[PDB]
DNA sequence: AATCTTTCACACGAT
DNA sequence: TTATCGTGTGAAAGA
């Protein structure tokens, strides 16, 4: 029979850590392709397999008498339907593999779809299905001045963003911005997906902050942080491109799939630019004839695109179990009630069912299932945190998370505090 | 008439 | 030379 966690197997599993993640990068939107054409998903999208546990679990198979091929990760993505095969991704060796070929075609109805990843060990030893977050099919990008009424086409404060370049309408000459090796690069087999952070026109250098909200206008200073090595650019200032040329005038909504250059702030005229894997400054050339632009390097024009990545993270508390892991909950939200008689916390996600728990630290809730998407639990004691406590007397914060019948733990990234009274 | 989005069509420059 | 592949850009068709 399965295996229920034991407290002992969830105290064991908060000291260590030793998940195995999936994560999954792509692009919020997509242009489709009419006719015979393919026009890729750009940047490709990309799994990664990230956590201690993955090679944790390749040793615990190879122990059982599994090969190098038995023991690895494969894995094949498929848009949400189709109509089209799944392609194989290649994972021997790297912990991630893009996926630079797939295309969604006119002759496919959907405004929105997701990415559906398949994955299992090569003793087909079934993983299970991951989605990606949604992605939103367009015609082609529009050529009017966007309105924030397109909030859905632009750009947050805040989110992130993949940027490219390419020399002549050549697939095969696409880099994206990619911090690798301690620097800026510009690959074409690796993509990073940046914060773009607005700050006020008065911010100076390092390190540092100041949080504007709001949606990136050209004219803008914006702060670029790579998401994964968090690695920032100089301040730089977001200007539209057309043509050859950099407009010091724009001031509309950046929106998704625009070129873009980056001045850097405070320079003469200088703006990020790749030449070949390596980015510099390069000094863009006034316009005797329009002092509102100035010419930049090929190298120096960027199309910005919003990203999203899907993160599911999972660890066999009780060792290996019949079932797969999959569909992984995923918690998006707490809400303390409070409400009534008891306290409850409510959780907003997706995944759940009722064979799910709620954990404390190593205090198993009691756990209501309402659906999909909503799930309560009612809060512990403080006393099952500190014995003998009959009122909190000091802060104290736990994690929280989702654990299956058979042992399965559901990481959070959520906290609960129980906090002192006035 | 003029505008904005969607679909069709073909040029550009790569292989 | 032409043939063909993604990509960019306009024309055409729809709203
Ligand atoms: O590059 C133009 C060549 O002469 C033809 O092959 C076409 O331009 C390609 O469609």
């Amino acid at each position: 029979p399965p295996k229920r966690l034991t407290r002992e197997a969830m105290r064991n599993y908060l000291k260590e850590r030793g998940d195995q993640t999936v994560l999954i990068l792509h692009a919020k939107v997509a242009q489709k392709s009419y006719g015979n054409e393919k026009r890729f998903f750009c940047p490709p999208p990309c799994v990664y397999l990230m956590g201690s546990g993955w090679k944790k679990k390749k040793e615990q198979m190879e122990r059982d008498g599994c090969s190098e091929q038995e023991s690895q990760p494969c894995a094949f993505i498929g848009i949400g339907n189709s109509d089209q095969e799944m392609q194989q991704l290649n994972l021997e060796g790297k912990n991630y593999c893009t996926a630079k070929t797939l295309y969604i075609s006119d002759s496919d109805k959907r405004k929105h779809f997701m990415l559906s990843v398949k994955m299992f060990y090569g003793n087909s030893d079934d993983i299970g299905v991951f989605l990606s977050k949604r992605i939103k099919v367009i015609s082609k990008p529009s050529k009017k001045k966007q309105s924030l009424k397109n909030a859905d086409l632009c750009i947050a404060s805040g989110t992130k963003v993949a940027l490219f370049n390419r020399l002549r309408s050549q697939t095969v000459s696409t880099r994206y911005l990619h911090v690798e090796g301690g620097n800026f690069h510009a690959s074409s087999q690796q993509w990073g997906a940046f914060y773009i952070h607005l700050l006020d026109d008065d911010e100076s250098e390092g390190e540092e902050f100041t949080v504007r909200d709001g949606y990136i206008h050209y004219g803008q200073t914006v702060k670029l942080v790579c998401s994964v090595t968090g690695m920032a650019l100089p301040r730089l200032i977001i200007r539209k491109v057309d043509k050859q040329t950099a407009l010091l005038d724009a001031d509309d909504p950046v929106s998704q799939l625009h070129k873009c250059a980056f001045y850097l702030k405070d320079t003469e005229r200088m703006y990020l630019c790749l030449s070949q894997e390596r980015i510099i400054q390069f000094q863009a050339t006034p316009c005797p004839k329009e002092q509102n632009k100035e010419m930049i390097n090929d190298g120096a024009s960027w199309t910005i695109i919003s990203t999203d990545k899907a993160e599911y993270t999972f660890y066999e508390g009780m060792g290996p179990v019949l079932a797969p892991v999959t569909p992984v909950p995923v918690v998006e939200s707490l809400q303390l009630n409070g409400g009534g008689d008891v306290a409850m916390l409510e959780l907003t996600g997706q995944n759940f069912t009722p064979n799910l728990r709620v954990w404390f630290g190593d205090v198993e809730a009691e756990t209501m299932y309402r659906c999909g998407e909503s799930m309560l639990c009612v809060v512990p004691d403080i006393s099952a945190f500190r014995e003998g406590w009959r009122w909190v007397r000091q802060p104290v914060q736990v994690p929280v998370t989702l654990v299956r019948n058979d042992g399965v733990i559901y990481s959070t990234s959520l906290t609960f505090t129980y906090t002192p009274e006035p």
